[PDB]
């Protein structure tokens, strides 16, 4: 009722994720991560990947309830290390240059019961064990895409105003379809148009080559240095095999990496965050000489400290992204409690790893060369949102000139 | 109206599978193999496993649609061998003495229209790669349970006259709950009494120690030798750690292994069979000197010929089981096209591997000893059914005396 032609649009969505998000090509292997709740979408995705000439789809099924039981009941020794067979599966994917399509529909509070130390122990061990995959994906060795599906518990959280559980799921699918341009008579041209607009903006910032950025808002006075030869990117990426792909669907951001050594001041989150299956609220981060010197949260304080202080590289930033407050997802007024969606409603910063393509020729650099160039090396990448209808940002030029970039949450001069 | 209190009964079923089927103990690792469509049951199973003290439940999610897509579209090279990481997951389970709970819900014709040579190559490669698990399980080194859940495509085939999909599914769950004693006030006691009654038939046969069995029915005249010192088993088993478990739920059979070197005559199958995701109908087999000399089917003839002639040990039998025609699954009038259920409606025979436990002290014999003892070795174990209300069976004593065993498909007396 609130959603037109669900089955047809679900198929159209699945084909878009495969053809334009991951861009499957004859001979590819595709790894799909998707919740068991979303078997209907998984079937559609798998069929199209094979129709586009994939040699193999490997589905990594995920399930919130079973994962919570494990975190609630398994002893630490089953939680604080990653079994070799999981690493072996990882290596099979990498040896086959598998594209990674991650469809997220998870409950934002999936792990609300769980002891903080177990959450921390499991995230650190995963960050360590999965490093080769993170490195490959972050330097675009293979295609990869993060997209969403309308999970029940998630939809319930997003739409308290819904008349039923079924209706809440439908409004969530309507957002996912709307923002991924599924309703457009030609979604592919619609994405081309969207990529082209965002690319105009990124190209302009790339001409500027600011020295640093200065963000001001009620929770926030933060200055970030920008690496020499940095690259602002947006909607499309290109993999090491020359193929175009979309890392995030939906997406509304242009972003680059700050120099992980230059950050000073303080910043306040402006959206709740789902991290380690807990909802984190009111994050305040303080930086001195590039490093987080203090992080607190009104809710989820320990979980955030554990992220920052237990994981390699997690005391510095790997991304600074700009999304105008008047853009569609933001203007919807909807809080998604979901990084993919909320990132695309608000300026965001990532704790941890820079994308290698954030510096000219980064895709070719050793890890040593990336760190030399100012791109944080880390075993995590955790975005949090700082944007609002009040935020100002200036770019600082090499002659000391402050150039307005955002005024009252929007591009301005 | 067909199936009241479904949620209550589903949870009661989950509890039974975990507490009495697998018999989860503190410290155990449980491996649950289950279709994604059965996520509701999976949750309940996993919850109860941890409630009973499991340290870890690993779920191996299956999906017919996605498996069929791979078989239809992947090249032979991805089908005819097993990647290392799958072997590594199997080894993690072995190392952890994982109990194996397999809940089957597959569409009997899930793989219709797949190239026969692909089905054959995959089954062979998997049979070889997974042998350590099958060996451990065929010798009760861990608890294991095969049980069912009412998958939609399977229910539609079992109940082609159902008023609606929902009704077909309810009818199938009703059979699963009834036959697994879920409706009893005290299912455990009901199981205990059921096992008692079958164990008394098994003990009678173990006492007689027949040299051979002679089956007669329209289209059947078959004499099978029995191994010296064989063991007839039923309902309960005891695993290598002294824990009681139920290898099949439901179950109505008493069975042992024939001497694989002794078989003469011919036999007509009286139920269809689902093998490699294809429905096989009208199976007839002729044996001479212990070996299949001809096998034939009205539908699926090639799949059977490939089974028998492409796999080592597959020309000989590993199981001979008795189920009286008046027992409840037989009397229901339903053909399930599913091995667990149809096995428990009808006498059956297994092409391929004998269970090690079918000879005295077999669970500690090597492969060489088992084979010397007359128990067939094979990477396959495919049951087909041969019983009916017209079948007579004699037991044949060592001195040639013919003892009536079944008459008209029921115990003779
Ligand atoms: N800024 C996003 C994702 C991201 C990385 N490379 C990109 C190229 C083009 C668009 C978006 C890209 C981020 O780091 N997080 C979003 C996510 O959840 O992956
Ligand atoms: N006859 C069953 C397996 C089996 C092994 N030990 C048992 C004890 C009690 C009942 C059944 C037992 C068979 O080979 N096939 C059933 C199956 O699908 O596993
Ligand atoms: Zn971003
Ligand atoms: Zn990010
Ligand atoms: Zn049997
Ligand atoms: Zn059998």
């Amino acid at each position: 009722m609130v959603l037109p032609n669900f089955k047809e649009n679900l198929e159209k969505y699945a084909k878009l994720l495969v053809a334009n998000g991951i861009n499957v090509q004859p001979g590819h292997t595709l790894a799909l991560s998707i919740d068991v709740e979303q078997r209907e979408l998984a079937h559609l995705i798998v069929k199209e990947a094979y129709a586009l000439g994939a040699h193999e789809v490997i589905v990594q099924w995920t399930d919130d309830v079973i994962n919570r039981e494990k975190f609630l009941h398994a002893p630490m020794e089953r939680l604080d290390n990653v079994p070799e067979y999981k690493i072996a599966e990882m290596n099979y994917l990498l040896e086959n240059k598998a594209s990674r399509l991650g469809v997220r529909s998870s409950d934002p509070g999936a792990l609300n019961g769980v002891d903080a130390d177990k959450l921390s122990a499991s995230a650190k061990a995963m960050g360590l064990a999965m490093k080769p995959m993170r490195i490959a994906t972050q330097s675009n060795k293979v295609s990869w895409t993060v997209a969403a599906a309308a999970g029940l518990e998630w939809a319930k959280k997003v739409f308290p105003n819904a008349a039923s559980d079924e209706e809440a799921v439908d409004f969530l699918w309507d957002q996912i379809f709307k923002t991924c341009r599924v309703y457009e008579a030609d979604p592919v041209k619609a994405w081309e148009e969207h990529a082209a607009i965002l690319k105009s903006k990124a190209d302009m910032l790339n001409k500027e080559q600011f020295s640093a950025l200065h963000y001001t808002a009620p929770g926030t006075d933060l200055t970030l240095g920008l690496p020499k030869n940095h690259v602002w990117e947006s909607a499309g990426a290109v993999n090491a095999q020359g193929e175009e792909f979309l890392p995030n669907m939906p997406t509304e951001e242009v972003f680059t990496a700050p120099d992980f050594r230059r950050a000073d001041g303080y910043v306040t989150s402006t959206k709740p965050l789902s991290y380690n299956g807990n909802i984190i609220e009111g994050i305040k981060v303080t930086f001195k000489d590039g490093q987080i010197v203090d992080i607190t949260a009104e809710k989820g304080d320990q979980v955030m400290k554990d992220l920052v202080f237990e994981n390699a590289g997690a005391r510095a930033l790997g991304e600074c992204a700009l999304v105008p407050d008047p853009s569609p997802i933001s203007q919807s007024g909807i809080t998604f409690f979901n990084t993919l969606f909320d990132d695309n409603a608000s300026n965001h910063l990532a704790i941890g790893a820079a994308y290698a393509t954030s510096v000219v020729d980064g895709a070719e650099m050793s890890e040593e060369e990336l760190e030399a160039a100012g791109l944080n090396r880390s075993d995590v990448h955790v975005d949090f949102m700082i944007g609002s209808n009040q935020m100002d940002i200036d770019g600082i030029r090499e002659d000391g000139t402050r150039v307005p970039l955002f005024r009252n949450g929007n591009w301005a001069n």
